[PDB]
């Protein structure tokens, strides 16, 4: 069971809608990285179209060859729009102050309700859930008790470590979490802030399945190209699997 | 004398400034393009530093092998910082609705105090100014009168021309305003919103001296790398020469 | 202008329709081909959808950074597609025995009343077209009576010429046919079975207005890659020129 | 143990002949292939020559470096041409519907005298033969009584599955239908649909020894090159073992 | 016209003929150089079949893209092979003592009886004849009363040349011969012993037709392998004429 | 430990030798070998200098990187040479009928007197010595009773190897001369026709130490560059200790 | 974690102040190391500053997106200087004779109190400090006694090695020093003189952390580039330990 | 009218040098360059060997497939060395203080006896003799009236004017003074100090023979590899005389 990598395009959008030109399209971009070491293509569709936008959404539904992974917010407009989509996984994220931790992760022990609901209502639509929260058990409980078939690790506050104890610290919490996570079911991704120098660490929790990595992708590509950035965080990954 | 290439590396910036990382980093991005085919580095040192930042100047100044275009508005802060940088040249542009015109340029001709003491004052900091406007013979003849060595033609219109006769129409436009300009001892810019496939019908205007040419070059990067994306735009801009 | 390169990616799908796959995408060679030297795509929507499927042009004509020449049979069914599509350019071919010549172009000598009808009714939907036909004059001089910007001479004779002099022959038809064709006020066309070696006499003809090449560009991107095929068949395009 | 790549070169073919020219040529690819992880060259010759045609498997059988295996219907044509052209191996596969079970392996269960004469015969002329069946238990048993050192098993199922589950439901069978194989004295191979994305799944079988994979490497090809399309898939399948 | 390219893929055989090994392929070298430059393919059956083999040439006869220029000694044998092969092209050069010039080149003012039969024989056959001979006024007077269409200088004197002063006047020589020969009515070609340093100057010679070269590029791509070492020569070919 | 890879660029010479010309010069692929993969580099001084010659040995002694292989029969000129140039290895190989085995490897069971000498000799003046011999026993036996520290077994039969059978035993035949080598206190070497296609089996053997290759590298190298070439090979060589 | 690689960028200065342009820079080395395998950036501020100067210090520091490593003397200057430049480590290297021992390294055991003074105020000032210092138990324990957290292993004389012999010796001493080392609860690095062909045995020491190497990189690059070189190394270093 | 390059590897030797090991070799990269458009390769060899040395100067002798031009100063050591090296050109240069201008150039005015017999001395040994001098008038009578075939103008004070006005006066005073040394019967050349930013302006001068270009790139090398370093000096001077 090969460690996946969902390349995530939004700043490709954001580079675009920068001068409203068509350039660069997120579509073409989705093409590279897929024939490069993407498993999926990560798309957050925000509510103020800040970068990927509605047409992007609906072009590379008919465009990508692998699958669609899409970030949204847990809001009538955006479950209406993911059971519209149907893409092959959906993973909620928090874009106010109530949904959001301490930590930015999505409140899910708060708010049993209203995820319970959207679960089993993206599931109906086919669509396989993921619940982005803090390396925190009680809502890594939550999300198991919810419905969530996956749970998306917040590695941010690892990614932004000050220290090497402060960072050793970060992984430690954060491999406990994926395994408590895993002895309740869950399949469990991460990627949030993960960049060529700190990604392996992360690779190598076992039981990690796909890392959702976007902006060091995306920064590397300006320099380099978007297929050989994609290729090298895979090689990485896979580096830290062996 | 070959036709120069500025290579605007403002955007890189906006994709830095997405997630408040280090990365990407204009100064790199600076060395790609002056290896690359680029004679100039441009940055725009907005009010509100969306991008490019106080710090990225300051480096910069100090990292670029060729030279700097630091696009600024004519403001006492921009032209105390421009006179304490001493770029290589300075590119003033609108900030506001009061110094632009009807088609985004430089009103210069309704500001001649202004401009004309900008232009001195840039001048005495031993800076060769550049007065960004539209096609206009009006402010093209403003320009020259209140001393400014350079103008950069705004060829925005050229480059959204919906229609090809429309097109035609602002490339003639830009083409006689270019001559007009020149035949007033001005040297002439263009540049903004040229792209891989406009880009040379411009650069065989002969009046031109350089082309500040930013978002496209960038918007190439993401996919190829910037070294091959700055390399061909020099290379379609000499065949249009030849 | 330069000669334009008009990149026809029917094959890629043929490719594609030989299994019933995704893959590969015309849309991505689009984008491949557009940032490797290609002015315009071209597609053959063909009744029987062969290769080019609706779904292609669809999606395509949302996605071209450039323009879109539709190649289609003139029937009701492709006209009110392509009256729909609205792609910048039309070229009409012949799909029926009862459509071709003796060497293989549209008969409009013979069918002058469609055609004018024809043209008359996509020249109302804002589309340029083209009529594909033999370096044959009386074709020629109907072509321009019925109303037709375009022209696109067959180059197909020449590309099989099976001796020199036959070539050379043909050659030279071609090149008389392209002068008459411009008195006529006809802009000029061309490129089916140019090749990587017969190319450039072709592209020499100063009449010349695009060249709108396919199965060779693919044949070669097979063994090497689309970009670098297309790229090369540029190169050689404008070395005839200079 | 050492997993071989077996490509096939038949869509290379299928995009020359659908234009009548000599290229792209099957035979400058089988040299690309060779040298880029390539173990072997397969062809499938089939009755209406619609791709690789008797030129072709002549001149292949005198300019492969590595070997060739020769996909045919079991017919007196096409077994008297495996037999004078000595091809290291031959894939037995249904062209006919009398031929084909209902998921599409050769229907051997229920043609046991004339697959044991095929066969007896190949084997006489020194060629090793393999049976394209389906990952069934009843077909495995009647290839083992019959006599062929190799069966391939048809991935084609596992390909087209359209949910994850649908898919694992399918690796289990092609895994345990393979150990099966294996324990008949059976050497099994598999590759049909296979594709970038879903291929290290089939090669991390052990029981595995050769894969014919062809659509998606030439797929690949028309993007990035051969060469590379190649040394990718067999990166991937080793990367399985590892 | 377009000055042009065969490459001689003999020394490809060179090294496949020192182990009887069969690679490398000469078949495959010459895809590589027909899509890389070259305009034809040259290769020289010598009687002791030292590189080039029999087989090499009935294959090449089918593979060759663009043409194949026969070099051959004037034998019965080769008459023959000649004849029924149909090259494009055949160049007639000296093997034996007898036939061959101080300087190298095939002696036709002493075998005027013999070389007249030759151009007639292979002339009925339809191949354009090459008479390899020295940048010397008595030969090429021979070479014009004898029939042949073309001539190929010996620029091997040239590319030994020891000093600047024997290399200007060895120059001087060929740009004086093939004058002379064009005044005749004859086609003039060279080559022989051209390397990248050497090739530009010969290349400017205006009445050049095509450089056969073979050992510079076959050294040069033994280090960067075969497709930039011709696409290289090309372009400092077509750099001559510019 | 590591195993290791001598690159015979013999044949570099061979296509140089074939015109009197200095390039390809044997120097220059020296460096770029050992940049790419060779540990050392090995050249045969053949008694004729049909490649090799006393310069390329005497330079190339003072550029190599790394370290000499000087392959070399045993006579007094070439131990004197030997002992001069105190190249780091010698493998004695045989050239005249006397000295050769009916498979072609050093006859040291036949001159046990001359080789005992030339090991001593050798071995006085610092260098170690490789015997080339079969995969046979008594000479093995030969080897090790005459004080030889290494022998290079000869894979050439197991090259050549016509059936999957023959070459299986073959294999089998050298695994355990290896073994058998090993026992007796000698280090063992291999290379000699090993290919891209068949190095893995033997790469795979325990007790090799160093594989000298040269004609499938430079055969490869014609084509892709020599880098490339041994960079591949080096590669596939640790892909089969993995 | 897995074996990390400080690249030392000394030599690009070296390179630019042979000269006392601003090219090369090694601002832009660190960037393409940062990127192509290196886990951190070295420099050695000499008291001469012979390359790298304090421009040099001041902007890296600034650009690095790993962390600096900063190699000195021990004097109230260096120490001033990196207590104010606070990079990530600090390498105390001997710049007088009366600072060096017999072997090369610094002489701690001989300097205890000026070292454990230097660690202190060092460590004071949040820098991990790392003792350059020869394979030597007394030298080892001294740098453990005195406070230091890392040593450096001079791995000179290893790499200067002119024999077999006194290499596998060398190396031995290094890897007892390590392990003894590591037994006093110290991490250790090495790299010094390391090189593509003697790098791995280093590398395969379990106790090494991190490998500095700087010459044989840099000396690579200019015939290479950088970003391969690094990559080299890198990929070097992980095969050895696996 | 064909303007060449001349690459200067002296600094691939300090890089070497200043270590004491034997890489990077001067060698190699003199077979890098020689193949990537330099037509000669140049080295100075120093009184106190800083960087090139006899061993270089011995070796690069027998190596270049191009031509060696020995950089040296007037002494009895150096003519005598030259003299027995037997460099295709040489280029006297100043190494001590009086012997050298107010600028730099070598002082041919003030030592027209020292000159005369240097000149007589090396030209009679068939060197070909260039004064390394300033764009001065004086200087140039000197040159001419002492019998140098070549005089080589130092563009020093062009690379290193502070100010646009300032460098385009130093241009008109290079481009009058290559004039006037060609009234005089003198090839000229250039290059010192040139880069890939100012070469252009200096290669567009006819009167220009050869550049010799060295520290810009090999600086370009360290960064991008010394082929392609190499090949855009050619390419960008090519352009200039374009």
């Amino acid at each position: 069971a090969e460690l996946l990598l969902g390349v995530n395009i939004d700043h490709i959008a954001t580079l675009r809608n920068a001068r409203g030109t068509a350039y660069p399209d997120p579509v073409q971009a989705a093409f590279i990285a897929e024939q490069a070491g993407a498993d999926g293509i990560t798309v957050h569709l925000r509510e103020d179209r800040r970068h990927i936008t509605d047409r992007d959404v609906r072009i590379l539904r008919q465009t990508l060859d692998t699958r669609m992974n899409l970030e949204m917010a847990v809001t009538e407009e955006m479950l209406a729009i993911a059971v519209e989509t149907k893409p092959h996984f959906c993973c909620l994220v928090p874009e106010k102050r109530q949904e959001v931790t301490t930590e930015g992760g999505l409140d899910v022990a708060g708010q049993r309700d209203k995820m319970r609901d959207a679960c089993k209502r993206l599931a109906d639509a086919g669509i396989q859930v993921s619940l982005f929260i803090d390396a925190d058990e009680e809502q890594i409980k939550a999300a198991a008790e919810v419905g969530a078939p996956f749970i998306e690790i917040h590695t941010g506050c690892y990614a932004d470590a000050k220290t090497d104890a402060e960072q050793a610290q970060e992984l430690a919490r954060i491999a406990k979490a994926a395994t408590f996570a895993a002895s309740l079911g869950l399949k469990v991704n991460a990627g949030h802030g993960l960049t060529y120098h700190n990604v392996k660490a992360i690779a190598a929790i076992p039981e990690m399945h796909e890392l959702n990595i976007g902006h060091a992708i995306i920064g590397r590509a300006v320099m380099t190209g978007l297929k050989d950035a994609v290729a090298e965080m895979k090689r990485l990954m896979l580096e830290a699997r062996g």
